């Protein structure tokens, strides 16, 4: 039993046979380290084929991944790569933010000026980012709610463009203070014209839609007008990087505005000509912080040939869950081939045993010795629930995607100096 | 096999593999003691980092969670720290009200005057704050009542302080009272102007809305009026601590005003400056017996900075599962990172297995002796029949991170009446 | 293996590692036998301190559920405990009834007069009550009713208060009889005069409130009246017992009116002065026979100061699932910190597992011929309980105690009194 | 050597089979006894209902011909849900009672007949409305209950007790009409007054359009089956019907089995008195509101139960999973008679509910502990017809036991007209 000291935590064996190897942090370095300049995940240098495969860090508050993504995005932009980065209370813009470097949000006073009628190149475009403004319900009945908000979103702005009022203030007006019989009025000659008309329930429809209006479109009418475009943004090389900044007592105002830009970055980037030589990054803090995105998972799938990557937080397996609902959380957490496990709380038993199963079993052959010598086949879990939940901070299980074994390594604190005001407050 | 007895309930072992430890009690208290002055739970000091990552107390009723917070307060004080408190009865207003200390209870001769505008400050906090007002639904349709009620609470509320009268009584009688047409009129002029008007959905919307603010803001009413304001308090260094107290034979009546201020401490924490001296303790005496809080969430993840310290007490699972759902409840669970277990009954086997899990279990290796053969054998550190055969004032004791857990008593300390618990005004 | 003859029903074993330790019936006896005078349940004195944690009765029918909650009863009288007992067929009543006990029943001569009203004290009792008239829907939507039919009561009853005519006759025309627009002109000037006026919505609601309350209310208004108040017999020390009988071919009739009985006792003990000498016991039959109330769960969490003491029959995990939901019956059945089991029905191989599962696990070491081995097991196995003869429980009292399997004595009690009068 | 796994060296705890002679022997008593496929009943389990499961084929007829004849040479009287009078025409005798709205012999009857008391009108229209299957169907299944009572309590006082005249009132006279009728009753202002008031009476209508039907074409009369149980001369009732008329009288045939169920809880308590229900079928009626009731207070009056079931997801359906599993649970002794190799889920309930036992076992070449099934899954779908499992209530062991097809006599026309 010479094998599975100072890496597996259960019993020594003597061979391994099949399932999840689990290698010390120093030999997974030697094994991911490449001749290419790379980008590192707990001082583990990550193998250069999995970045685009995405990355998945599950763990509880205070446990490094703030470490953690501070370090990728350091040694990301050390190699040069460009990256959008949801950033919360400006903290990554403090220490990372450059002149050149882009900032969203509505109440910083060096904040580009947006609006998503700066996204449109084409009719397509219209419903395209229709569903950037106003992300899929909760339940079907939210998201047939929101269907009717997007028909009206998208027509009543296609007629503003045209009539040559593309203003923000102007189609909040018309969705959600003009009277019933007036925005019914303004709708006529387009494709909605009839559809909110005729019927008790063209109206409900109508009202449903008002109402999903209401509660989206206030931020994006408060944010500063300007000509900044998120996608000609990704298209400039020079562009920089971009910071989407918010202070955490103003979360859930900028919800949905936030969940808008990250979704415009994630449809966005499925329209950039072919280039081998692009490397985009979206570190998305918290992923169930945001509303549930329609072009997440079209962007986890089919982002390789953009060179789109991204990196998501998350906590509990029910916070996905419920904002995705069981069925798309698991799908949409499959698209990350990488997963980093920071270990949780010994009150989440269920999440301990969803990342003890994600990080695997393996079989194994063990001597059975007895005294007065015998061989047996075992199936165990690498890492157990409560090794999970029993792990000290600074401590992380990385498994990269593909034929890679797991480690247990632990994270540096680097210090990094606050060269950039985290929020300039003004008008 | 030397190992594990006096701690381990089951079968001394040789060697410990890997899980969760079990130590005893005083080899535990010798663990967690640290130089800095420390708070006690259960008589086991509390490792200074645990703190700001919550406790979370779960056990039956009159298993010791009163003489366990009563103990955590006490030494909580002695250090200085300040604290919030949803005290029953008062409770522990009456053995730790201090002259310069807050009241909160609207029949209690000693409360201060409070309406949430006192909360206002910008005007985001219209919405952060009806989010504690009209806390979240229990089923999605029961929360879109409330979102419709929040419309109503907050475009009423902010017309009410635009003329200059922020009165309750008003925006009761405007948002409860006044004929429909009459609220439609005074809505004129405000966001919500359209949004209740033009269809019958938009009618509907605008009952559910009366509805639920009618179920509301009747305690909010009643409540003394004042200037006093939590935010404030929370700014305020010698602002003593609050405790908010209540009749427990009045407990649904005010279920929902207790659930505001506590959910106004959850925001408002948010906002304060950060101040790495600040520690500030929230008592949630029983998590379940609030309503569905909007903030408990973010406070429990984001109040780090803040000094924020959370202690809440569970009984049943699904208890807490009724109230927030399964997947929410799970997440909110999740967020207390430290554990204390004080057994439960016999007839709630599916409690007692979460708690099992919760305490986790380990791999161990054992001589199995005959008339000697190496086991190894993966088993629970607690069973469940273990918890619910617990005699009153035993805990187990599991801090956040790398610590083994412990079984240890609760010591019944005396406390002196220093204040009167309930000062109704009635001969 | 000595340890296990004689209390264990599965192989002997020679230590007990850790669990639920089972102890034979005159074991346990000596061990829950106090100095102070106790009471006992299946010949077992029940530890004091567990009294007013409660007591859980599971068991299938003619298992001697009888017997139990009578020599409960009996014992708990001797010590001179007051208490308000559920009784079917007024059985309990016939064998304990005294003189100065109190009798509720529409039906029977002896009866008190009643009526909600006599229990309004303060302005926040109207809600407290009505939540006590109009129990919590089985569903989410029913319950959305039963909303609207506590804002009808309880604004329909305060005014009806207020301009003197307090009966439940006049609210129950009003709230039922009366036109629409009548009621709706009466409401004015009540905090429902808007709220259920100004739309389709409102109107429905308002629908929805006179169909919730013309369930309700019927048997209130049968009720004969008077002054009676169930508050202030809780407070009157020599008030002596309630009895809350009723015909069982009347089960359906009267759930709704015998529901609001016991949750008016279960909100109402909580606004007594603390005395630390009370004992009150809640002798609920068949829980899961009552509406979903709504006072119950605090009434057995927060009864401690008031003394209050429940004990409550149960049958099948699914009759109360399906009255207070799978969650809620959960966290009410976990609010009994003592157990006793009767033995179920082979046909109920679920509520055997629960009960099992209950009973608990035990870790032990046997010899195995000769070697040792370590075993988690049942105490009490489903079979177990399924196959368990008449008149023996498994008594498992909370706390640190270990269970036991205990024969029932058929005690005889003479009839002091007729059962049913009229 | 009864049991048919691998045999043992010690019985720990459990379940117990015995041989079918040995159970025979021991729940044999002195006192008369009815017997459950040659197994003599004991007394004390007979208040305490039997469910006979097993498939098509499998015995159910001879068993409940066996139980129900020997329970008439005791004297014992009985209701019996009989499909095609087979029962009937078995042990049929003169004075015995039909009810079959399309038998020549039948008794006149409609539910105003066992209307004694004014809380009667809510007791029965429960049993002529059954419980609906989901919430909703039990909403609309109220309005209707509300609507029928109001609307036989206002005929019955003005003289017009008509099953025909409430028919017409409740499904066929116009809406305004109806609600013109309603004026003076409880009814009267919760049907009108908004569309949910209206939208309710409407609901309530189509219930009763599906209810009443057969009532109406029901011969009328008085006989009274409240009236029946208090005879002890009023013999026997047969609750007949042809099997291809099942659905069209599922209504009634439910209700007459619910009037059976409510009224035995008013009868006054009689220690001689024994009454059997023979519901053939369990799940082919409707949901029963007072069956439950039945089942768990009908002992003082001498109510016993005897019901058949097949796969568990029938009950299921009817009841929905936690009000059967309570059903099911009602009925202390069970008889497992055989089942499909296609119904693993309901094998394995049975196989659940027959129990495990823990057993010591020699394993030659020591000791071994064993928890397993008395009866496995397996060994009920491959059981052979006329084969059964009883196990009754209390603490007796199982056995496996052979059906003898006894031969009946057609003492009478299983239908007439």
């Amino acid at each position: 039993n010479s094998v599975g000291q100072g890496e597996f935590g259960g019993a020594p064996f003597k061979r391994f046979l099949r399932g999840t190897r689990i290698v010390s942090g120093g030999k997974l370095k030697r094994m991911t380290r490449e001749k290419a300049k790379q980008v590192t995940v707990a001082g583990v240098p990550m193998p250069r084929d999995a970045e685009p495969r995405h990355l998945l860090v599950n763990g509880a508050t205070g446990t490094g991944k703030s470490v953690l993504l501070r370090e990728l995005a350091y040694t990301g932009l050390l190699r040069g790569d460009r990256m959008v980065i949801v950033d919360p209370n400006g903290d990554m813009l403090s220490k990372f933010g450059r002149d050149k470097d882009i900032i969203l949000n509505p109440y910083d006073q060096r904040t580009k000026g947006w609006s998503f009628f700066n996204e449109i190149r084409n009719d397509y475009d219209w419903q395209r980012y229709a569903l950037s403004v106003v992300p899929r319900g909760k339940t079907d009945e939210a998201e047939e709610w929101a269907s009717y908000g997007r028909l009206l979103l998208r027509e009543t702005a296609k007629k503003l463009a045209l009539i040559g009022t593309p203003s923000m203030r102007e189609l909040f007006h018309w969705t959600t203070i003009a009277t019933f019989d007036d925005l019914r009025g303004f709708l006529e000659g387009t494709l909605a014209e009839s559809l909110f008309a005729g019927s008790n329930e063209a109206s409900k429809a109508l009202t449903s839609a008002r109402f999903v209006l209401s509660d989206k479109l206030p931020e994006h009418v408060t944010m500063p007008d300007g000509d900044f475009s998120i996608r000609s943004w990704l298209e400039d090389p020079n562009g920089g990087n971009l910071f989407i900044t918010w202070r955490e007592d103003m979360g859930p105002a900028l919800r949905p505005l936030i969940s808008a830009w990250v979704d415009v970055v994630c449809t966005s980037i499925l329209s950039l000509p072919e280039e081998p030589k692009r490397r985009l990054w979206l570190f998305i803090d918290e992923l169930a912080s945001l509303e549930k995105l329609a072009s997440l998972a079209d962007a986890l799938t089919k982002g390789r040939k953009a060179g789109l990557r991204v990196v998501a937080g998350l906590q509990s397996t029910s916070q996905l869950d419920d904002v995705y609902g069981v069925k798309e959380a698991q799908t949409l957490r499959a698209s990350f081939r990488s997963l980093v496990v920071l270990g949780g709380s010994r009150t989440d038993p269920k999440t301990n045993e969803d990342m003890s199963l994600s990080l695997g079993e393996h079989e194994v052959e063990r001597d059975r010795y007895s005294k007065n010598r015998a061989l047996e086949r075992v199936r165990e879990r690498v890492v157990m629930p409560a090794e999970i939940a029993n792990l000290p901070d600074l401590t992380a299980y990385v498994g990269f995607a593909g034929n890679r074994p797991i480690a247990k390594v632990p994270l540096e604190i680097k210090q990094f100096a606050n060269r950039q005001p985290a929020f300039v407050e003004g008008t």
